[PDB]
């Protein structure tokens, strides 16, 4: 083959070479030791990896049987089989060497496919983002009559943007008197910010919010403010398009936006072989070496402190990498038997290895010496413990100090949810966040209780008692584990990329709920979501939540079973079409173009940023409805066939219709549903991976 033999492993040459030529140089890690380490770690941890996965299946089968055959009983049952484990005594996480962006700063956290270097670079650079751009460019400023986005600058719209931002300034960094809306100028005197108004001048109600400035104190080019640990920069440039129209010559308001970014190897990317992984790893590498270029990485920002000294602010989002979970294998490395190696294990090794570059001078990431790995899709504390051991073992291979590799725990599986405290405990010295991956979580919810009855509709799930309890329980567990000031308590993604007005109105709920972070899909969204952290004092919210237990185990365990006869035929139809459309729209680009996250229009034409989890939900929901006779297989087929041409229309593209059964992507979509009930925990990867690989193969001959 085109493989490299290393002990029991046969490493894809492309990966082998990548690692030797790109990833290893500069790390002082002995290549042979590295590779011997790979082999050893893989041999050592693979069996437990498999055991854990088997354990998921065993638990699921027992739960399946339980339904096929009442809270106290169900709970008692979950406890007997070891699904529901004892909650450990209170503890405080001890995680150290974590950067301020994670321990302290509350703000947006951007998640981006690492395979898309353009996007990844944009994300890394999204630490700072133009508020005017975010406002003008999205519907946060309604495109009502006269204020629409035109081919060119609409002054009326620009004025609304300006006014929006002035109000934001007033609300975030209040003047002692008057409104920023009436500022005619900014100056710095005696290290104090002085805002010129028509009738007089004023300072900030809290001078401490004056963070700095650029240019001459007496006609600064910008003024830097801080509020809730987040920076705001008023750019002053009368001789600019927008500045010329502005009463104080203000060109823009720049917000510190994506404080952190998750470079995603998991649900937002399609990587099914060594070539894919290598592309991912190489972007991750370029990000860490600071030399990724599509466009380049921002340098730090220079400011003059209020007193006149000089200082610097991070110009880049602090990067996490999201590794894949324990489930999938990838033929990037196979053993002598030809068995694919566990991809999670590999990610730990390679992203960890690669991350070392981000810990050192770039011809840079964590100044405190941590590598931040988000671990998705874990089920329960043993799986968390396993990830920690994996990290521990990788750290050894990489010659890294123990606990350098921090873990961002996704709480997005039910068995993690109801054992969240134990999971956090398992990673007490590595955990830098917990996050409610509510989409996967819903997928898991459905699969876990697949046999219980028909589930409520997809759109209903977001408001179901289990998920609201899950959201609160997550925050409670983090806060009780001392996350406040130590680790992020994070919440899920806003997926409606075009519904920014909506995001600004509603996503504020997450910091209000004590989330020191939440996920946005884009730099723009990060900037807008930043607004929320100016309005909400997350530190205070968290302090106020301390000691609260706002969710009971019973609530967490409240299966979202649909009430008897819940839906009219048209509602069932729409739900089926809804799900088939999103499955097809997502899958076709996954399978055909190896794109793992896309703005897929939905049934109502709303642009959703679909990642794999949305696929997990839809396919599981459909599988669940099919399982319980809500819909028939013909209903599914009809909807797939009906929705397919639309998806074909909504799209370098291979149409699915009319010859559906020649379309691997169409077959994938179908398979995802018809086999949904049999996918472990409803995971879509096995099928997506197979189908994408199949497609790649046909794309060859
Ligand atoms: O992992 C997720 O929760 C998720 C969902 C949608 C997305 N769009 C871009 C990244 C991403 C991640
Ligand atoms: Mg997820």
């Amino acid at each position: 083959t085109d493989r490299v033999s290393v002990g029991n492993l046969r490493i894809a040459r492309v990966l082998y070479d990548f690692v030797n030529n790109e990833a290893l140089p500069g790390t002082d890690i002995d290549p042979d030791s590295f590779w011997a380490g790979v082999d050893k770690v893989v041999a050592d941890l693979t069996p437990q990896n498999q055991a854990l996965l088997n354990a998921r299946d065993e638990l699921q089968a027992q739960i399946d049987k339980w339904h096929r055959r009442d809270m106290d009983a169900y709970r008692q049952f979950l406890t007997e089989i070891g699904y529901l484990l004892p909650e450990p005594d209170d503890f405080t996480i001890t995680t150290s060497g974590v950067d301020a962006e994670i321990t302290t700063t509350a703000g947006p956290q951007l998640v981006v496919p690492v395979l898309n270097a353009r996007f990844a670079l944009n994300a890394a650079n999204a630490r700072w983002g133009s508020l005017y751009d975010a406002l003008y460019g999205t519907d946060v400023i309604p495109e009502t009559d006269g204020a629409e986005k035109g081919p060119t600058y609409n002054k009326v719209r620009g004025d609304k943007v300006i006014a929006y931002a002035r109000k934001f300034l007033d609300d975030s960094v209040p003047l002692s008197s008057g409104s920023f809306g009436d500022a005619t100028g900014f100056t710095v005197q005696d290290g104090q910010l002085v805002v010129a108004l028509p009738d007089k001048s004023t300072g900030l109600a809290n001078p401490g919010q004056f963070a700095g400035y650029t240019g001459a104190a007496e006609s600064p080019t910008s003024v830097l403010l801080i509020n809730h640990g987040l920076h705001i920069e008023i750019l002053i440039d009368p001789e600019s398009q927008v500045g010329t129209t502005d009463r104080a010559g203000v060109k823009d308001v720049i917000l510190e936006s994506a404080i952190t970014t998750i470079m995603d190897f998991e649900d937002s990317v399609a990587a099914v072989d060594a070539a894919d992984k290598v592309l991912g790893y190489r972007n991750w590498l370029g990000l860490n070496k600071g030399d990724l270029a599509a466009r380049v990485l921002n340098r730090d920002r220079n400011y003059t402190a209020p007193g006149g000294g000089q200082f610097t602010l991070p110009g880049r989002s602090l990067m996490f990498v999201r590794n894949v979970g324990h489930l999938m294998t990838n033929d990037a490395i196979v053993d002598t038997d030809g068995s694919e190696v566990f991809e999670g294990i590999m990610d730990a090794l390679f992203t960890g290895l690669i991350a070392i570059h981000g810990l050192k001078a770039s011809d840079i990431n964590s100044r405190t010496g941590s590598i931040y790995i988000v671990k998705p899709k874990m089920h329960g504390p043993a799986e968390v413990a396993f990830t920690c051991e994996l990290f521990s073992r990788v750290e050894d291979v990489l010659g890294l100090p123990q606990n350098t590799m921090k873990i961002g725990i996704m709480d997005e599986e039910r068995r993690t949810t109801v054992n969240l405290k134990a999971c956090i405990k398992a990673a007490a010295d590595r955990v830098v966040f917990i996050n409610t991956g509510f989409l996967d979580r819903t997928g898991d919810e459905i699969h876990t209780s697949m046999e219980a009855g028909p589930m409520v509709r997809k759109g209903t799930m977001k408001s179901q008692p289990w998920i609201l309890a899950y959201e609160d329980h997550n925050v409670d567990a983090g806060l009780a584990a001392g996350f406040s000031g130590r680790a992020q308590v994070g919440k899920g993604m806003w997926t409606m990329t075009e519904l920014m007005a909506d995001m600004v109105e509603t996503k504020i709920a997450q910091p209000r709920a004590g989330a020191s972070t939440a996920w946005v899909p884009s730099p723009t969204a990060a900037t807008l979501h930043a607004l929320h952290y100016h309005q909400v004092d997350v530190a205070a919210v968290q302090q106020g939540l301390a000691g609260k237990r706002r969710a009971t185990i019973e609530q967490l365990l409240t299966i979202p079973l649909a009430k008897e006869l819940a839906w009219a035929p048209d509602e069932i139809r729409e739900e089926v079409d809804n799900n088939c459309q999103s499955i097809l729209g997502y899958v076709v680009r996954w399978v055909d173009q190896g794109v793992g996250a896309s703005k897929v229009p939905d049934i109502h034409d709303v642009a959703l940023m679909e990642d794999r989890a949305t696929l997990r939900i839809s396919s599981q929901l459909l599988a669940n409805w099919l399982r319980h006779g809500v819909i028939t297989s013909a209903d599914v087929r009809a909807s797939l066939e009906r929705m397919a041409p639309l998806v074909d229309r909504q799209n370098a593209y291979r149409p699915m219709a009319p010859n559906f059964d020649d379309s691997i992507a169409f077959l994938a979509a179908q398979e995802l549903i018809l086999s949904g009930a049999q996918q472990p925990n409803g995971y879509t990867e096995p099928i997506l991976h197979r189908r994408r690989r199949e497609f790649k193969a046909r794309a060859a001959e």
